C-alpha cells in the first residue's frame, strides 16, 4: 500500500551520497526551525535530495535574506516538465526566498543555433508569461537574459575560464565545442553571480535540479572554491527532483509534442494527449477488475502526483481504488482531465495579461 | 648600398599574398588622398604590408571618424617592442584615428595566471603612464580593461562562440583551454567591439601587427563575415611590422632581460646592454677596417634604424659608414647610446606624472 513510492528512491539514494546528496527528509526540522511547512511535492518524495540546503535554511532562520535561482532554454513550448520547476520556485517565493530566473539565449543562440529575434520571444512570452500566469511574481521575480545581464556577471565567466581544464568540462558535456564551452561557464555564471553585491549579494543561493544535472552543479561548486582570494563565493546548495516520464513513458519533450500537455494546449488537443496517455491498465476491462492496474508505471497517475491532486487523499484514493480493482483507465482519465481542463482554462485566461505584463519586466538585448 | 633592406622583404612578400596582404607601398597615393605623409617606418619599409588600410583612408579621405586599436598583455616590463607599436597608434593619432588601447587583464588571469591586483598595477603603471609618457594623447586615447568593458563588448563573445569550431582555433593557438578558447574569443571582440554604436561606431579599424599575428586576424575577419543577419560588422583592416630582434638577435622578451632595453632601465643598466648587444663586427679592429661590417645582422644598427635614428641621413651614413670600413663597433656603440641616454631621461622624466595621470584614464575592476 505504497502511493508516495518510497521504495523506488532508497536504492539510488546510496549511490548520489557518492556526491553528498542527502535525503531530503533530513531537513525536516530545519524547514520548522525556518517557519516552513513541506510542499506537496517534498511529502510526496518527489523533491528527494537535497545537498546544503540546511545551510540555506540555517542562514534563513537568523534573518538573512536566502535565493534560489533556476535557468530555462527558450527553445519550444512551456511544458508540465518546466511547470515542475516553476511550482517548487513559487513555494520559495512565498516562503521569503529571492527568486532569479535565467533566460539562456546566450545558449540558445551559440549551442542551439536559435536567432535572436525569436529566442527573445520565446523567452517573453512562452517562458516568462507563463511562469507569471502560474503565480511567479512579477514584481519581485528577477529575470534576465545572459545577453544583458552586466559586467560583474561576464567577469565570472572570463575568469572562471582559467580555473577548469578542458578533460573536467569534456567529462559533463561530451564534445568540447567553443560554444559548448562558453555554456559550461556561463551556466556557472548564472548560479554564482547573485553572491555578488552587483545582484543583491545573495551568498545563499539554492538550485532545483534532476539527479541528471548534479555533474555540471558539482563543478559550479569547484568553481566557487577556485576562485577563493579574487572573490569570495559560497557553494551552491540543491534540491532534487524525479523527472516527470512524458505520456508515452519517455522523457518529457516539446520536440515530441504527444507526450507533453503544453500549457498552451486547447482543451481538445490536451483531452486527446491525456487519452493517449500509456498506463498501467490491462488487457481489457475484465482482467483489469480482478487484478487492479499499476499506478508505478502509469504516467496518468503520475500527472496526478505531480500536478493534477495536490491533495494527498484525492490521489491515495486513486491509488488505492486502481490497485483495489475499483477503477478503469478511461474513467481514471477523465476524472484527470477535468482537473487539466480546469487548470488549462484558468491558467490560460490569466496568459494574455501576463504577456503584456512580461514584456516590461525585462530589457531586452539590443543584437 | 641597400640602408632600408628591399630585398629581405620581396622575399615572403610573396607568401603573404597568398592571405591577400599587400605591399605597404600601394597604399601610397591614398595616404597623400587622405593628407597623410609616411612616417619613418613607413619610409623604411619596417611597416612592409597592409591588408585593407585602403579602404580606411578611403573612409578617413571622405571625412568619416577612423580608429587604430591594439592589445597590451600586462606581465613584465614595457620594452622597445612595445614601444614600436606605440609609436605607430601615435603617429595615426597624430593624424586623426581613434586610439583604443585594449589592456588584456582577462587573459592575463585566465591564461598566465597572473593576479587580478597585479596585472592591474602593471598595466597602469608599467603600460598604460610608459604610453603617455611616449606622447600617446591621456585625453583621446581609449584605454581599457577587458575584464571592464561592459556588455555589448562581451555580448559579442558570448555571440561569437557560436560561429567558430575547436579545430579552427586549434589551428590557431595549439591546445584548446578553456582559457585560450575564451582568450581568442576576447581578442577578436578587442577588434570588432569598437564599431559597436555603444563604443562610438568606427567601422574602419586598422590594427598593426606582425604577420606572426594575422592567423587570428584572419579568423576575426571571418567572425566579422559570420555574425551578418545578428550585427553588421566590417572585416578589420592591419599594416604589418618586421619584428625588432632582441640585443641577442633573438626575439625581444621581458623574460630574457639582457637583450631588451626597458623604458625604465636607469642609464648604466640600459648602456651595458647597449654595449653588450650582437653586432655584425669581425674578429678585430685590423679585420674590420679592411672590409667593414655587416648592418644587416647588427642589432645595434637595427637599433639606430627602428628609434635611436629617425634623421634617414643619419641613419644612412651609419650604413654607409660601417660598409666603407670606416667605423669600429666600440665607436658606433657609443654613438646609438648617446642618442638613446637622451631618449631615456626625457621618457624617464615625464613617467612619474604619467602613472598619476594614468590612474585617472580607466576603470579598474572591482575584482
Ligand atoms: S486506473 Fe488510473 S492509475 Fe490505474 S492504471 Fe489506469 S489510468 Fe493508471
Ligand atoms: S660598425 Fe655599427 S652597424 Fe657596423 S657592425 Fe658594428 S655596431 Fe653594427
Amino acid at each position: 500500500l505504497d502511493p508516495w513510492g518510497a521504495v523506488e528512491i532508497k536504492d539510488y539514494d546510496r549511490l548520489l551520497r557518492t556526491f553528498g546528496i542527502r535525503p531530503f527528509s533530513e531537513v525536516l526540522p530545519l524547514l520548522r526551525k525556518a517557519g516552513m511547512e513541506p510542499s506537496f511535492l517534498m511529502r510526496r518524495g518527489i523533491i528527494f535530495g537535497h545537498r546544503d540546503f540546511d545551510k540555506i535554511l540555517e542562514a534563513k532562520a537568523r534573518g538573512e535574506r536566502v535565493a534560489v535561482l533556476t535557468g530555462f532554454m527558450p527553445s519550444g513550448k512551456f511544458h508540465f516538465g518546466h511547470k515542475l520547476t516553476v511550482d517548487q520556485l513559487i513555494y520559495l517565493q512565498k516562503n521569503g526566498f529571492k527568486v532569479f530566473v535565467a533566460i539562456a539565449d546566450a545558449e540558445a543562440f551559440a549551442v542551439r543555433r536559435i536567432g535572436r529575434e525569436e529566442a527573445v520571444r520565446i523567452a517573453v512570452e512562452e517562458y516568462i508569461a507563463n511562469m507569471i500566469a502560474l503565480g511567479l511574481d512579477p514584481k519581485d521575480t528577477e529575470f534576465y537574459f545572459q545577453t544583458n545581464r552586466g559586467t560583474p556577471y561576464f567577469r565570472l565567466i572570463q575568469l572562471f575560464s582559467g580555473k577548469v581544464t578542458a578533460a573536467e568540462m569534456e567529462a559533463i558535456y561530451g564534445e568540447l565545442t567553443p560554444a559548448k564551452m562558453m555554456a559550461s561557464l556561463t551556466q556557472a555564471a548564472d548560479i554564482l553571480h547573485v553572491q555578488l553585491d552587483e545582484y543583491g549579494g545573495y551568498r545563499h543561493v539554492v538550485v532545483p535540479v534532476g539527479a541528471d544535472q548534479d555533474p555540471h552543479l558539482r563543478l559550479t561548486r569547484d568553481l566557487a572554491d577556485r576562485m577563493a582570494g579574487v572573490v569570495e563565493l559560497e557553494r551552491p546548495a540543491s534540491t532534487y527532483h524525479k523527472l516527470q516520464p512524458g505520456l508515452d513513458g519517455r522523457k518529457m519533450s516539446s520536440s515530441r509534442p504527444d507526450s507533453t500537455i503544453f500549457l498552451t494546449d486547447p482543451p481538445e488537443v490536451a483531452r486527446n494527449k491525456l487519452f493517449r496517455a500509456l498506463t498501467g491498465g490491462r488487457a481489457t476491462a475484465e482482467e483489469q477488475r480482478r487484478l487492479g492496474g499499476v499506478p508505478e508505471v502509469c504516467s496518468v497517475y503520475h500527472m496526478d502526483l505531480y500536478h493534477l491532486m495536490p491533495d494527498d487523499g484525492e490521489v491515495k484514493h486513486i491509488y488505492t481504488s486502481c490497485r483495489l480493482g475499483k477503477i478503469l483507465c478511461g474513467e481514471c482519465k477523465q476524472i484527470a482531465w477535468e482537473k487539466l481542463e480546469r487548470f488549462l482554462a484558468e491558467h490560460q485566461s490569466r496568459l494574455e495579461k501576463a504577456k503584456t505584463i512580461a514584456w516590461k519586466l525585462v530589457e531586452p538585448p539590443r543584437f
